[PDB]
C-alpha cells in the first residue's frame, strides 16, 4: 500500500485536465509536490464540495509547488460529464484540478483506499513530495469533507520542513515559531514557547 | 491494519493519567469518540507541542464527546517523567491527557504507524467512533505536528453524521451547511451553495 | 466464471430503475427470462445506442417471457445521470430497463466480461432461464454494438425450446421450422428441408 | 481460456477441406477474419442446419474477407463420413467450409466451449481478426443454433471498425449510422439519431 | 488404470445396441464375462473388420458367456451412423454387439488406452469377469487388429479356471490338456507332455 | 509404466543364455522385434509351458525377425537351475529363449506386470519394434497362458506394417486380405471382402 | 527398519516347512527366540552351507528355547525345488529349519537386509525375544555365511540374561562367569577376573 | 543415513586414548589395515571392560590379521582415560593396547546407527570395514550379552581371505576350513567334497 | 525446540544422578518449595569443573540454609560421575559431594537448556537458578575456561528469595542488609535520596 | 539469539556518549573485551544503580581492557534525559558509560534477552571478546540488579585465559591458582588444593 515515508505508489491514469482527456502521472508534475485526494463517487454529495474547494483553492496550492490531483474509482468519461453540470446541480462545473479516472481501482487499491465490497475510494488525501514519498495521509470516511485548508498547511508545513531542516510543531502555520531539532537549539523554541 | 470504517485495533495499556500509572483502553472510554494520536518519542520537539496542544484542548474535546489519548512507543516511566519536565525545557509539565506507553509496540505496529526500523510510530492519530469503527486517519511524517482545530473539527464532524444522518462538505464546521445524502434532498444545499 | 449450461452468477446490485435506485438481481424476475447485458462505459457511444434499442425493444422481451438488465462497471450515481441527459446529448433518456452499478466489479468478474485493466466490462450479454441456467451468452469487443432483435431471437428460441422439447435450426425465428432431436423424428424435418 | 479481445488460442486440426483431409490452422487464413463455430455432434439435428447454412452463405463471408471454420469433437473421418450423406436424410452433403476434427478436445478445451462431461463442444463461435484477436464469442446452448446473418453484420462490423475506426451503434449493419468514438465528434451521431 | 486381476473400471455409456441408443454399463451383463474391446475410430480401416469380425463370432462367445463389447470416443451418433454404412463400403451394416461411445473419453483414459494427444483409443481388449476382475489384456497398436478366436480362446480359458479351479497351458484350447497347480499334481501334466 | 506406442523400458539384466550368464539388453537385438514375455514364478506350471512353447518356437520368431525374451522376479541362479532341470519334471531342460533374472523386481515394475504385494510379475508380453515401441502388450492373470501363435502373427503382423505402411485387419495372418490405409485406397479393400 | 531393543517387524511369509507349503510368522513359534536368517540366494554357495549347518543345528537351538527360520528373496518354489537336490550338489536335501518366500521382498526390506539393487537380502540374522524384540543383529556382507555356534551362543546368552537378569561377559558360554550389574556386585566378578 | 553392510562406512574424526594418551582416530589413520570398530554402553560399567580387555589382550592377534581394532563410546576422552586408569582387579581397563574413541557428540554412534538416543549411549555395536573403507560385517548386541572376540577375528580373517582370493567362505569357516569357488561350476567342487 | 529463558518455567527433567555416593532419580519436583540452582559442567574429569563442584559441595549448607538446593550436570553418563566422585581431590576426583550430579548422557538437559555445544557433546558452565514457582530467576553462561562463583550464587538465590518475600528490588551488586528500592516511582526516591548523599 | 562462544550479534546503535549522541558498534572498541549490558527501563529502579555503579567502574574496567556498554529500549532522547536527572532524584547524572538506544528493539531480540511481551530487555549481560566471541553472559530478571565486580570478575578472568592459555577456578580472582587444562599438568594444581 501507499505509506507515510515510503515512496508514492506510481500510476498512469486517463484524467479530466481542463475539460479534456489527456494522462496523468507522478512525473507531470516534478518536482512540485503533489496533493492526490480521493473521493468516492461522482455525481454524490460531499464529494464535489470537495472537488470545487480545491479547484477553487487550485492556485493557493501552485503557490506553495503544490499539484492538486483528484481521483475517483469512475471513469474519465463519468469525470468530464459532471464538470458538465453546473455546480448548483449537484455537478462540477469548470474545474482547474485534475479528475484522474481510476477505473480499474488500482489507484485507489496502492494507496489503501479502496473499500473493495463497494468499489469506491474512502476520502483517502495524499501529500507527495518531489521525491515522491508520501509525508501526509489523511483518510475520512465517506460522510465528513476533508480540509481545503489542512492540506495546505500541509503542502506548506512540508515544504518548510524540506527548505530549513527546522521542524514544525503542533497548528504551525507559515510565520509560527518552528523548532531545531537538536537537544540543543530545540530550548530556544521551549524557552520561547512557555511564558 | 487499522484501517477506516473498519474495527479500531483494540488494546490494554498502561498509561501515564494525571500523573500515576493506569491500564488505558478503548472501552475505558466506552460511549465516547477516542482521539488516538501517536507520537515517535518523547523528549523531542513537535511531540511536546502536540501533546500540550491536545492537553490544552481536552476539555474542548471532552465537550464533543471525545476522549483524547496520545502514545508512544516510549515507557510509561519516560512518559511520566516528560510529564515532571517543565514546558520551558520541553517537558510537558502537567497534562490532561493520558500518555499510552506503547512498549512492546504493539499499539504501533497495530496502527500502522509503527516506523519498524526506528521502533517509533509515526504521527497518527485516529478518530475512533463509539462503536469502536475508524472514522479518520491522519498520518504525518514526523517532522511537521497535526493540528488540534482539525482533529477537534472532525471530531465534531463525525458526531454530527453519526447523529443527524446527513453529511458534511469540505471545510465544515459547526453551523456550516450540511447535505442530505440523496439525489433529491441533497439538491438543496447545491443550489443553496451554488457550488 | 459464467458459463454456457451452468448457473449464472447471482448478484444483488443497486440500479438505477424508473429514476430512483432499487436492489434488483436474478430472483426479481422469478419465471422470467433474464438477458443480462455488460456495458464498457456509461457516457460513451455504442453503450447508449445499446441501452436505448434493448430499452424501446423491452416490450418485445415483456412480450417473449424475458426481462432486460443492463449492467456496467458504473456507479447507479452514474448511470442515473446518465440517464438524466437528453439522447440527442449523448444521454440515455427516460429508459424502460434497470441499470446495474457494478461499481465493485463482482458482476463483470463472475460474469468474466471484467477487463481487468481497465475496469470495465466487455459487451456480455447473457440470456439466464428461469431455471437460473445460462442458455446463451453473446460477447463484443468493444467497438461494436449487440444486436437486440438477435438478442430477442434468442429469447423467443429459449423459451421455445423448453417448452417444445423440439430444436432450432440455424437461424429459427418464430414460425420457422423445426427438429424434434432423435435420428427418426429428425428425418421429418431433413426431408421437407432438402431435395 | 479464449477470452475477447485476446489470442484466439492457435490450433492445427485435421480437417475436411474439400473432401479430403488437410491440416488448417488460424495461420493459413492469414489476413482473413476467422469465424471459428463449433458443433456439438456430426449426424445430428441443428449441428448440420449451421454448418450448412454457414456454407451457403460461404461465398458471402468470403466477400467479408472471412473464413469460416467448423468444428467438432468428432474425428476426421466421421466428419468426412457426415459429407457423403445427403442432406436429404441428415447429411451435409458437398460443403464450402472446413471441418476441423477436434478428436482429442484441445480445440474445444481451448475455447472453453467444451463440455468435459459430455466431450462435445456448445455451439461456440468466435470471430477472430487477422491479429488473431478475438473479436466476439458467441456461446448458444445446445438446443439452439446461431445466426448465419449475425456473424456476417459482425465480421463485417469489426472489419469496419479496423478499416475506419468509428464505432458500432446497436443493429449496425453497413450503411447504417456509425459513431465517431470521442465525446465532442460523437455528438455528430447523437443529434441526427434522436430527431 | 485398469490392471488385470482388478476391478474393471465401471461406467455407464449411451452406446448403439440393435441400432438404437440403450444405456451400458458391465452391470448390464452379470454373471456374463464381459469383451471390453476399443477401437480407434468409427469410419476407418482396421476397426470395422474388428467389430465384424466380433459381430460374426457374437455367437460364439455368448455360447462361452461373455458378452462382446466395442468401444470407441466416436459418439454414438457417430457409431450408430457407421452401422447405417453397408460392409461393402465400409460401414458395420447391422451388428450384434453395441458399441459404446466414449465421447468423454472417459472409458478410453479410464481403461489405460487412451491416445491423449490423439483423442482415439488404442486397440484395447479387455476380458472381464463375473466378479468384476480384469483377467487379460490386449492392447494392439492401431496398425494391427486383434485375433477373435483368441479372445475366444482367452474367454474360454478363464471360464474354464474359474469353475474348474486347474491352469492353463500356453496355447490351450478347449480339450487340451490342462495342468493341476500343485507341486504334486502338476507332474501329471508335465510328464504327459513330455 | 510401459505402454503401446511409447518406447520400452529399456534394462540390463542378468540371464540365462544357453546355460552361462549373460548380461541381456533390449540393444542387444538391435534391428530386431523383440518379444519380452514376463512369467510369475519359476518351478511352476503355466510358466514352463510358455517358456517351452516360445523355445520350439524361436526358429520361426528368429525368421520373422524377432528375439524372443523370457522373464521372472527369479534369480540367474532359479532360472539356471530350472533348465537343469529335464521337462518330463515341471524343469525347462534346455532352451533356446534367454532368461531374464528380474531379482529386483525393475523389469516386472517399469512393465507394469509387477504384483507388489506378491513380487511376481503376470503373464505379460510385450512387443517392441527395432525402434524401441512397445507395438502390442498381451497380459494374462496368472490361470491362463498364452498364445505362441498368437505372439507370431503379431510379429509378422507388425514387420509388415513397419515394412508397407499398410494395416492388417482383425485375424490378418500373412497372405490374408490387407489395407490401404485411405478413405479412398481402403474402398479396394471393403469391396474384395464383402458379398 | 529392524532394530535392536525394538520389536521385530512382524511378518506372515510363506514357508516351506518340512518338505509342504506352510504359512510362517514370528508368533507361530510363540515363545521360543527366533534366529531368523536371511541369505541372498538359493542355488548360490555360501546360503546352503548356512541353511544346512543351522538344520542340522536345529535339534541344538530346540534345546535353548529356539526357532530357527531362514528366508530370502526367492519363491517357495525355487526354495522348494533347491530342497529337492541332494547336499552333493547341492544342498539343501532335506532340512529341519523352514525356508521363508521373501517373493515381495517386504520382510528383507523391514529387516534392513534386502540390497534393493539385487534385490537380495544380506546374511542378516536376527535373535529375537519371545517379547518380540530384537536382541541381536548380525549382517554379514554377501561372501561369507555366519556362525551357527556363535547363534547359539547368543541365543543362550540372551536366555540366561533374560532368565537371571545377571550380564554376560565377552566370549561368555553356559557356565563361564557371569556378572551383577551393579557398580558394587560386579566388584566380585573383576576380582575374580582379574 | 546409518552404516549398512556393503556401504562406505561413515568416515570420522575422533579423540581418542591412544596408549593412555590424547590422539585424534580416523579409519585412514589405518589406511590398509581391515578396522573393527566396536561401541560400547558406557565407560564404568560391567560388559564393556571385559569386551574392551577381551580384544586389548587379542590385539596383536587383529594386528596380525590385517586389522586394528577401534572401541568408541559416547563418553569424553577423559571418562575413558580415566577407565583405564583403574585397574581391571577394581573394574578398570587400562593398561590397554586398543585405541577408545570418546563419541561424546554421539555422531560416531548416531552415524553407525547404534545410539540409543532416548539413552545417549550406544549399543553393543561392533563393525568390520575393509581397507577400502566398506563395511563387510555388522554386529549389534544388545546391552546385556558381550560380544565374541573369536568371532570378530574370525570374521577378519574370512574376508581378508575372500579381499585376496576370490572364493566365498562357508557357515563357520575358519582359516584352513573349506572355501567355495563362487561359481556354479567350479561351486560343486566344494559341495561334493563337503559331502556324504 | 525453544531453550530456557529467563522468566520461563525452566524446562522440567527427571535424571539419573548421583545423589550421596548412590543412584538416585532427579527432578524439580524432589525439590518442592526449593530454589534450585542447576549447574552443567562440560565434563567430569577435567579442570575447572570439579572446582566448581568442589565450591558449591562445600556450600551447599549455605544454599540449604537460603532455601536452595544445588544441583550439577554434565553430559557423562551417571557412572562416570560416581566414577569421578571415587576419585580423591588430591588427584582431580571430586572425593565424597554434598551436592547431586546429573547424568545428562542423553543431552535433553543440556539442550533444554541451551548450553549444550552441540559438536562437542557436553555443556557450558551454565547456572540457572529456578524459584519455587519453577522460574528461571538467573542465568549464567560461562565458556569453558573459566569456572563461576558459588558466592555470587548464592548471593542471587538470597536477592531472588528477598525479592519474591519483600517485594522489593535489589539495587546492582546488593547482599542482604544492602539498601533495597521499593519499586515505585515515588517510593524509589527514599532509596535515590539516601545513596546519594 | 546470541550465545556463549559464538560471535555476538553486530549492531549500530546511537548511544548517549558524554551528553551528546553517537554511534556506538562492537568495532568501535577493536581490541577492547566489551561489556554489553542490557537494562529494561530508563527511569526506573534497579537499573539505574547498575548503570551508576558500571560507570564508577568505568576505570577500572578499561584497565582490564574492556568496555561498558549499557543498552535498554529506550530512545536516544529518553537515556539522555534520564542523564540529565540527577541521580538524587532517580536519574543518571554525569556517566562514564556509552547508553544504547535498542529503540527498534534489534539489540535485545538479537541478544535474545528481549521480553517481547513488554519491549524491555532483560538484565543480560554479555561479556564479548576482542575477537567479536561471547564468553560469558549473565541474564538477571528484573528484579535483581547484577554484581559489578563480578562482571569485572569475568573480563579479568578471560583476558587472563586468553593471554595464559591456563583455565580458571571456581571463584577465581586476579592471582589466586590456576590450572594447566591438561590431564599431567593440572596434577600440579590438584595436588596443590589438597590434602
Amino acid at each position: 500500500v501507499a505509506q507515510v515515508q515510503k515512496q508514492a505508489p506510481t500510476f498512469k491514469k486517463t484524467a479530466v485536465v481542463d475539460g479534456v482527456f489527456d494522462e496523468v502521472s507522478l512525473d507531470k508534475y516534478k518536482g512540485k509536490y503533489v496533493v492526490l485526494a480521493f473521493i468516492p463517487l461522482a455525481f454524490t454529495f460531499v464529494s464535489p464540495t470537495e472537488i470545487i474547494a480545491f479547484s477553487e483553492a487550485a492556485k493557493k496550492f501552485e503557490e506553495q509547488g503544490a499539484q492538486v490531483l483528484f481521483a475517483s474509482t469512475d471513469s474519465e468519461y463519468s469525470l468530464l460529464a459532471w464538470t458538465n453540470i453546473p455546480r448548483k446541480e449537484g455537478g462540477l462545473g469548470p474545474i482547474n484540478i485534475p479528475l484522474l479516472a481510476d477505473t480499474n481501482h488500482s489507484l485507489s487499491r496502492d494507496y489503501g483506499v479502496l473499500i473493495e465490497e463497494e468499489g469506491v475510494a474512502l476520502r483517502g488525501l495524499f501529500i507527495i513530495d518531489p521525491k515522491g514519498v508520501i509525508r501526509h495521509i489523511t483518510i475520512n470516511d465517506l460522510p465528513v469533507g476533508r480540509n481545503v485548508d489542512e492540506a495546505l498547511r500541509l503542502v506548506e508545513a512540508f515544504q518548510w520542513t524540506d527548505k530549513n531542516g527546522t521542524v514544525l510543531p503542533c497548528n504551525w502555520t507559515p510565520g509560527a515559531a518552528t523548532i531545531k531539532p537538536t537537544v540543543e537549539d530545540s530550548k530556544e523554541y521551549f524557552e520561547a514557547a512557555n511564558k
